[PDB]
């Protein structure tokens, strides 16, 4: 029915992709700091992909969470564990979606998907 997929090549990975389509949730499993500057975040629903870009000296630290938050979830700017996704709103639930993360040379380092199905 619900159906998850996910996989990751490096340090960090898309943890959850939020059913009530309020936040993306990424963390490092590693035990390497991981420098995010220039990176990449796409949510891709039906024909329309959206594009997150982390801010230059952002580092996602060992064993450490990022949050990417909608603009409209009720939730205040908290670096480096919760962030703002800027003009972005919340974005429904129960469609397919995608995530797709792209290190700063623009390679696909991580994923995840969320399908619903009968």
């Amino acid at each position: 029915s619900i159906s998850h997929s996910a996989s990751a090549t490096g340090n960090v990975c898309i943890e959850e992709i939020d059913v009530d389509g309020k936040f993306i949730r990424l963390k490092n499993t590693s035990e390497q700091d991981q420098p995010m500057g220039g990176w990449e975040m796409i949510r891709k629903i039906g024909d329309t992909s959206v594009s997150y870009k982390y801010t230059s000296r952002y580092v996602l630290k060992a064993g450490q969470t990022v949050t990417i938050w909608a603009a409209n979830a009720g939730v205040t700017a908290s670096p480096p564990t919760d962030l703002i996704w800027k003009n972005q709103n919340s974005w429904g639930t129960g469609e397919d979606v995608k995530v797709i993360l792209k290190n700063s040379q623009g390679e696909e380092v991580a994923q995840r998907s969320t399908v619903f199905k009968t």
